[PDB]
């Protein structure tokens, strides 16, 4: 047990973010269910037996048929000993929940006092040295020990002599936040798929508002006199109590949390203020409201927005496209086949151009990225393959995937070649005079274009394509400029002799 | 018939987009006829008779006078055999439009059973490769016979004895949804007026959203007594049943219609939950409309405002400049110049800087398209139309158009040239001394500015502008800078050639 | 008079503008009226008397008492002659102004006939060219044709036997509404403050919308029974008639238009449909509220939000900046020092990067832009008024205002001279040492920073500062990179050799 | 005291934005207090009595018990003299503080005539030429003696005679706002959080707002008579006299209040319009709602929408790079490595590619910001500082820093060197063959990459890298590229023979 007094924690493992999850969970239990005990003391107990009063006119019990339909709101009259005595499983079910969530914030300052902070991209997982960064970071001790008092046992409604409880004082464990706020961020930056989960997230944002502001309206109502007018819960405004319902715990919470739903969404279809005190309240709720949601609700919007925001920028390229086309009156046949070639673009979802992984990422990682993706396919290229040298690392940052429509010629004879293309994906002949010449077809992997960039003129053609090379369907090229190859070509002398010693042998047939 | 087995279906023709637009037709059947069967089972029917009782007190059956105005609502007691001996032609009808829609489904699976998926950029049609494709992709028949088990038929109304039908079966065809979406994807992508269609889409979501809603409110008030409090549509709440309208199927659907109009869009015009059980429906359905519809019609917002972003855009600018020329205390007679200048220069719509075309589309399409837009204009052009080469073919992509205004020098003598215009509209002259000089007029298609850019200097005069050229109204130049046609010109010296020996011939009056 | 017959139009004159905006206000007109006149046949009239009835039980006529607090509604009996004998003064006006819109559009028609299209840039005025452009374009007399039937007059409400008047038959007018749209395009454009203009605009659509919803609530409410039900106008629903409320044409505008008010904007405080018509009506109405002005709002709001969208960029820039240097923990002194070259460069509103004139407009516009701006502080410069060649007409496109904080070297001893500055305003002095130097000050207008650009090294320093510049305050300067300099430089060697004239004698000191 | 009569002020101290401040104050006074008097002259007073009346049917005083559950409004009776004798301390309160204000708006008028304008970068602190400056601004004397009439004063509810008291006429006080403005534009640029005070601002609005619009019920509802219809405030709308609560002046402030939140939010929850006039009035203010409170919460949500857009630039960066990894089915491991790359780059917050200094900031400023934050790291460096030369003041523009993940390879034997490092954090190891090399470790501070980048080639390797470096954990490095080396170091020949003279000794060993 001695390696548990020495042992240091790791933030950063798999587990320690299961176990930020769990003091996620403890808090929520905090922020959701100490304030509504503090409200609903019907809930915890109640502490006291209701007296309601039938003629025929002594102060009785409660009958659950006589909750209902009340002239008169009933008046609580306390136990002599409040509690324990006639409700025992659920007072013991509260305290165990409580403790279990306290063990929780325990263990996690264990965990806090041995949190191995980062020195210098390292984790230093130490005796002294992390005990030394706990106590000279002020902060540490003094949060961390805020909300620890246990305060809230005393505060309980025991005992039973001269205390009610206030379990509000549970408040202070609230003070904890952020770490669920690191929970909440590496849990976005893990999923899958993350408007998922941060849509989900805001809902919950939104329960547990409109839970506290419905916990207020109950507050405010019990301190006012509750059935005194038709402002607070009660027989007095017949929303809430209509003749055939019964009173319980459970409508209130109802009826509140429905009220809290129309004040902060601004439907305001509820019994309006009739005190003072309480238009005070109602404006300065349904301000907080029309600003509070306003938000919100403008933030899921955006959500679900940004999501797919993709087809969206998309949409827009092309409508700016055909209007450019219908005004300036282009055929129909160019214009049949521009549509046609962006379709085939967004049917195949290689659209993407990975801009993405280029400027945000660092360029290592682009390297390694590309290399996985387009790996079988360079798999199979003599040039790439023949070289020792990793040169490919180089190239493979600038290559750019262009689509071309079928039938269409990639190359013409007679012309000036800048670009050498390598196939990704569809088939392509080599043909003169539209025919009936020698159809030479490259599949995927293959390397074309390359003949015109490396200046050699045997036949003394120059810088012109040999051929026209011509698409049999959808084929996408890799586009290799010719700045780049030679560019990069200086680094790799032998490269050049493999490309070089190859091309006297295509331009020796001519 | 045995040509119909081994037949093969090509994705990408005009045909299969009229049959996916079929296949949608039947889609929106279902989603919007099943729903409404299974709650309003009226509709099909009924299969049960009124009941309603009139005292001087026997329970007497339906008269269109005594569902108006009545006390309680009216108890459904059912036929012997429910059904079908006393409506007939309406039962017989529904039958033949599902035993329709199914039939759609089934030519669609037989469709999806030999489409020619697409292997490296040609689609593959052939006798048992394709099915091949099929059953290798295990979500094919997965999802494709989940929806057909016809399962309806023993779930609809009938048999006579012992069911009451539970049309909702004929959900699961609505699992389809992927090919609805692959045509609605493709549709935009041909609609001349995308916008259009794309707000036009947005109202059936709404549309059906509601509908389904609506439903959703008479099932829960179906569920709950119907006629038993002021929330369940019936003669309870005297919003739906005012004393003096009669009861219908067509109340029903409109009163419900228009409930769930006002809780999605959160108006709430509507008597308040009256159980525990429907406030939780409301809320949840408040909520569902607060974030629902917040983004729904923020989106139909979105819609209309990209729809002539053009001209915000355009606004923008000009804002922009005319505050700059006010700070700054410019001139009057340069401030409405210029304004003059942006009103001319969209008054004509040939502002689109084309920089859309540019960017999205691949190099070879920029060159076609300009290749038929400047068609005619290009077509009078000495220098284009005498080399052979398909020079223009390079120039075509790097023409920028540039507007001028009526009466200013394009041109000043001694000045240096840098770009080299031909005219697209408009004419100018050439003069020297405010006047009295040779006015020399060029119309469209002409060529000038050429003589300083071709560094030749018989005179000596060098790369300076040997007159000054002056516009005699709004004139649009196309602007080729001196870079790009050396750049461009090395590459064909027969140009060179050409342009030079006219040079030399307009530098010999010098 | 036959010079009015030859006459031709130019559509790009000041007069013209005034005349669009004559065009417009007849359209208004109609848009406005005529729809209004349709329904409430009030208004032109009325053709009938109310013959209210009282007990104590004939038929009476009108009196402004009983016409309040009504038990029911007023039958309206017809006169023998209805019209004109009781009413003159009246529909003598509506004829007049009717005529007078109705001169309007075929003063615009003949207009039209002879409206000079535009042709290479100038505008053709001619005899029998401009007429054939009009019928040679067939939408000119098939839509012009369209709204002059004058079918009104046969429509209105008179002939006193057996017609009613269709006043509707005027919205046949309402199809030139192309002018209008070429008028509020011209009047953005002329505003001094557009955004002003642009939100009047906005604020009509909304209320001739509003109006004409109006016209349909009321309209609709005619066809049904007036005072049939709760929903429908009169005394019916205790909305529009209180008891003490007198019945009135006003009366009826005025809550109709209050109806619509909120109806289209969703408050909907009104009393609830009756009939399923309604619910159509009202459903219909809702939704097309939801959509029409969520849009309409959504474009007010955006408008006064890229109003000041100058001080919305700044204030996003300058929070980045405050957030950098607290985070990195920079010293008090240069965030301050920061935050207060901020404040300067806002309080004179010279931080207009002029980025607008460069982009948007064209080449030569910034020219002389810059020119009138610039005019005077450059006026005192000896560089560009010694050199007689317009050289300056090559810099102004190229030159940077750049800010510099109070007491800050502009310059310091032993550094790379890069650029070359020239002093918009403040002045600025020479010093070596921290004081005791020779302190040499400069104003506005002067240069330097032009030693070490020029490579000139007499006493071998090079590109290096021989002096420290100091500022006084707050100065601005023009900054010429050497690039620049040089590269406009070769193209006048008469500045070179003036330029370098003063730098031998400035480098003559040392 | 003759020293403050030739006193100037200066604009640019922090006393005077505490001046500012002050004016503000006053400002706000007068736009909050002033309407309120005009409207609810209770409050300054009453100048009259209740006389309500009580049968058992005499006119009596008021009693705070009879100004509860009326029959009808209180008469007004006025008193003899109205004010003074009853009501003293609060009249002699209200005239000190306007009295104050008053003082603060002629000191401030005092300095106003002592501002020192700023000519050309410096505070002009003189005799005449300022008092010059400000009659020469013809604007200054305009608007300033406009507010000091003092004409309030003879407005004010004294005399006792024949005067009820304007005090509206104090609203000429508003026309300083521009001093105001001057303030709050100050204040976001000083405040540390500045969109916590751009919120609060916001929130101040919007009260004032709804302020004035309450007090525009409430005179309105004067102007009608108070207690004649259901609209107006009073006893005859059952909302705002409930009949247990008594009348007050808190009360109608309170009401007035709440219905001008309501009506300016279009909750609308309030008893409909009984008048034409108010027709008018609550359509007007609707609409005027509907706009107003459009664009103002359409901000709110907009600046707590900017603040956190760090982290929502973030969220779409990643996004994007996760959907580009699982639609191309990327490897597991290396997903994972790129998401642990975010991560740590993001709970580090040096993620800020610190861009908003580059552009926003003029280049000095960029200078001495990297020196003081970088200061230590770099006060650890051979390189910097060996060299007297202050070049560093060159390098510091151009380093950029890079994140590497642990383990991975910053460097590979055999690779073209194009970037040299200098270590920010982290350490990192020098070897070759997986281990059992001379494991040589760098630390923060160090240099290395320098020796391909330098060209020299003593073992003839060539811009090779030598060894390779790996690094251990998370370490940042400073990147400066060769190509900016390289230019900056022909400014500076010692460095280049130091850092030579370095590189012969490290390329010795081999
Ligand atoms: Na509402
Ligand atoms: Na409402
Ligand atoms: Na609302």
């Amino acid at each position: 047990r001695k390696y548990l007094a020495n042992y240091t924690q790791d933030p950063s493992t798999d587990n320690f973010y299961y176990w930020t999850c769990v003091v996620t969970v403890a808090y929520i239990y905090n922020l959701l269910f100490v304030i509504a005990r503090q409200v609903f003391n019907d809930l915890i107990g109640p502490s006291s037996q209701s007296l309601c009063r039938f003629y025929n006119t002594t102060q009785v019990e409660c009958t659950y048929n006589m909750l209902t339909n009340m002239k008169e709101m009933p008046t609580y009259s306390q136990y002599p000993d409040l509690g324990w005595s006639k409700y025992w499983h659920f007072r013991m079910l509260w305290v165990f929940f409580d403790l279990l969530m306290d063990c929780v914030y325990l263990i996690d300052t264990f965990l806090n006092y041995r949190m191995g902070y980062m020195d210098q991209g390292l984790v230093v997982r130490e005796a002294e040295k992390v005990t030394k960064a706990y106590w000279q970071s002020k902060q540490y001790r003094i949060d961390g020990i805020s909300l620890i008092p246990l305060d809230y046992i005393l505060g309980w409604p025991i005992p039973y002599i001269n205390w009610r409880g206030l379990p509000i004082l549970r408040l202070n464990r609230l003070i904890r936040y952020k770490r669920v706020r690191n929970c909440l961020e590496r849990t976005e930056t893990r999923s899958s798929m993350p408007n998922a989960f941060r849509v989900v997230v805001v809902v919950w944002y939104i329960v547990i508002i409109i839970h506290w502001n419905a916990c207020l309206y109950f507050w405010i109502s019990e301190w006012i006199g509750l059935g005194t007018d038709a402002w607070v819960y009660g027989h007095l405004n017949k929303q809430s109590l209509p003749d055939d319902i019964t009173d319980t715990l459970l409508r209130r919470y109802v009826y509140s949390f429905y009220w809290s739903t129309l004040i902060l969404t601004t439907i305001g279809e509820v019994p309006s203020p009739v005190r003072n005190i309480e238009y005070a309240f109602v404006t300065l709720d349904l301000m907080c409201g029309v600003l509070i949601f306003a938000t919100i609700v403008g933030n899921v919007g955006s959500m679900i927005s940004n999501m797919s925001a993709a087809r969206t920028e998309f949409q827009n390229k092309m409508d700016g496209i055909k209007q450019y086309m219908e005004l300036r009156k282009v055929s129909k046949q160019l214009e049949i086949r521009v549509i046609k070639w962006f379709d085939y673009l967004w049917t195949n979802k290689q659209s993407l151009s990975d801009q993405q992984v280029l400027k945000v990422l660092p360029d290592k990682l682009q390297a390694e990225i590309a290399m996985q993706v387009h790996f079988e396919t360079l798999r199979k290229v003599r040039i790439f393959q023949d070289c020792e040298a990793g040169l490919l690392a180089e190239l493979v940052l600038k290559l750019q995937l262009q689509v071309f429509s079928p039938g269409d010629f990639i190359c013409k004879k007679g012309d000036i070649g800048r670009e050498m293309y390598i196939v990704k994906r569809g088939r392509l002949q080599v043909v003169d005079d539209d025919g009936k010449k020698v159809f030479v077809t490259l599949q995927e992997g293959s390397v074309f274009g390359e003949l015109s960039i490396l200046n050699i003129a045997g036949s003394k053609n120059g810088n012109r394509r040999t051929a026209n090379v011509r698409s049999v369907g959808y084929t996408d090229l890799f586009v290799l400029s010719k700045t780049d190859l030679w560019n990069a070509l200086r680094e790799y002398p032998d490269a050049r002799k493999l490309l070089l010693a190859k091309g006297r042998e295509i331009l020796k047939k001519d």
